[PDB]
């Protein structure tokens, strides 16, 4: 079908368009405030569904929605209309009152012409293509912090009610096919978050500093997860990468990749053609060795024993070798090319309280 | 100094010995129930510290502690004595009463001869070298489950009070140097756990099945962490490794390594000498690429744009490249040897709700 998006050059617009063009077969007609009146009528008349995302001469009727509905008046089919209103319609301030006037206008128009309408009262939004140093405080904070530019926070206790652009787009796609999410008898976007400005700033700064301490976001917390992804989007195009700390010597190198306080950490060990590393055991520290290039052996020997157990392994067949506690173990490069072993460990490395003890074989 | 360990062939014994010999300079004399009376006197007389871990002719005094104290009677120096009693001393059952008689005996002996004594009331213990199908229900469960042998659980609600052998050993080492952990005026091992048999069996089964779904233990939960390490110790010496699921084709392969619900997952991508993979973008799925062998490029292009950004990278210099949302990206092998890239992703892969969209460049 034909979908027209008013305010298509906006934050939600660019996102909805990108998704719809890739995820669907529908013909998408974009409408922005620089779309000659000629095509505006064109697209509107062709329309099967209208996603009205656009905004709201010091005198005179300048309502854009009014104009749009006016033109749709000559549309054979009764295309459904989606109206993005605000939770501000409640409050009594110019912005809220304006958005309220828009709903009212649309319901009246609907009762006369019969178009099915989906009116949502969205809260503040956040997500990737929002513009910084404009209206969105989150986009501004992400953009600045990712550039070590200082930010200004008047009150960290200020609460924010939000919806992530991903939900917004998923809900619109659901309305587009007549299955909107209803709650309290009205269409309403799911997963609304209530967060403090302070919590946001902390999270953002943590995201930036996580680059250095190889830290990760708590991914089972929806808001944090969504915030992390949007933060990444405001990254300078020349700052997508960062150098890791390689510990180098004659045997090769050992590099930490990812560290977490609850699921261990993973590092990369590189061993030169003939060296052997290890020959030690642990009380409770334990690992998972995975060689992704080269070939060699991982040897074990229970502390109270003489039998040596060997595990020949290489990058051709990917297999993990657990390192059970209480066994000294070592790993050796048996090939002529560097051996690279990915190592997962159940805890952070601490030279003061190490849990590793030297013991050959 | 000289440390004698009675019951040195026991669970805590083997552990204390292993640690002390590697972590310290002290001379360790092991004493077990097969140590001729000759040396028993020998070691006891030489002793500077006694760690009494040993146990408690249907008629007659058969108390081993009584005998030990008797011999120490002829020890010039007044070596400190550590006595492992049980929280059972409270209860009124043969075992508890016995352990109570031991404390009493030691305090009386101490008041006369002046030896400083450290009396602890330990709960049930668990840890690596405990023997299965004997007294420890945890060791038995680990040993069996790791062998797909069925287990028998009469009541899952049975509560267990435990101490992990690591704590036991750390506390003894602290007493050995006169700085025992005091609580309620008595020496007491830290980190006591209270767990249900059912919680234990669940955890154990989860540990075994985690092998297949590439899952990880919740490492910030002390009991689980300790339990996981002990479970690994009961693994058959021929079952330390497991095969990973390699997705193979012409371009190379993609293998999942580690999966978690809260910190993402990491996989291993292997690319043949000239292929290119990717050419897609995501809404909120994001990654971290790290090439550990070979060389190539990671290309980016914002969806609403034409500029192509390139990141030349290889295994010589280890550097992570974040994949920001909203940019299509692809990675290509520019070398003549296979390229292996470690890939961390913020969420599990789901072909139904994929968050990946094809888009060249
Ligand atoms: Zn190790
Ligand atoms: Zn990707």
């Amino acid at each position: 079908m034909n979908i027209v998006i008013t305010g298509a050059k906006g934050f939600v617009g660019k996102n909805l368009k990108a998704d719809l063009t890739s995820t669907t077969d529908h013909h998408i007609f974009e409408v922005h405030r620089q779309t000659k009146e000629e095509e505006l009528e064109s697209a509107l008349l062709k329309a099967d569904f209208i996603v009205h995302l656009a905004g709201v001469f010091s005198l005179g009727n300048v309502s854009y929605l009014d104009h749009v509905l006016d033109i749709l008046t000559r549309n054979t089919k009764k295309p459904a209309i989606l109206l993005s209103s605000s939770i501000q319609a409640t409050q009594d301030n110019p912005y809220g009152e304006s958005k309220l006037q828009g709903e009212q206008l649309l319901r009246e128009y609907a009762e006369e012409y019969g178009n099915t309408v989906y009116i949502y009262r969205w809260p503040n939004l956040f997500g990737k293509w929002c513009k910084p140093n404009y209206n969105s405080v989150i986009a501004t904070f992400c953009y600045k912090i990712a550039r070590n530019e200082e930010i200004q926070v008047n009150d960290r206790n200020v609460e924010l009610t939000l919806n992530y652009v991903d939900d917004i787009v998923a809900e619109i796609k659901r309305a587009i096919e007549g299955t909107p999410t209803i709650e309290n008898g009205v269409p309403t976007v799911p997963n609304v978050f209530k967060v403090t400005l302070g919590e946001i700033v902390d999270l953002l700064y943590k995201f930036k500093q996580s680059r250095l301490d190889r830290t990760l976001p708590k991914l089972d917390n929806l808001f944090e997860k969504d915030l992390y992804s949007t933060y990444l989007s405001y990254l300078p195009s020349t700052d997508f990468s960062y150098p890791l700390l390689m510990n180098v010597d004659d045997r090769g190198s050992f590099t930490e990749f990812i560290k977490t306080p609850d699921r261990g950490q993973v590092s990369v060990n590189i061993s030169k053609p003939g060296i052997t590393k290890g020959n030690h055991w642990h009380h409770t520290k334990n690992e998972k060795f995975l060689v992704v290039s080269g070939k060699g052996v991982i040897r074990f020997r229970h502390v109270n024993d003489d039998e040596i157990i060997e595990y020949y392994v290489s990058g051709d067949k990917l297999e993990v070798v657990d390192i059970p506690v209480g066994y000294t173990h070592n790993i050796e490069n048996l090939g002529d090319t560097d051996m690279v072993t990915i190592m997962w460990v159940n805890e952070m490395f601490d030279p003061n309280q190490p849990d590793t003890y030297f013991l050959e074989v």
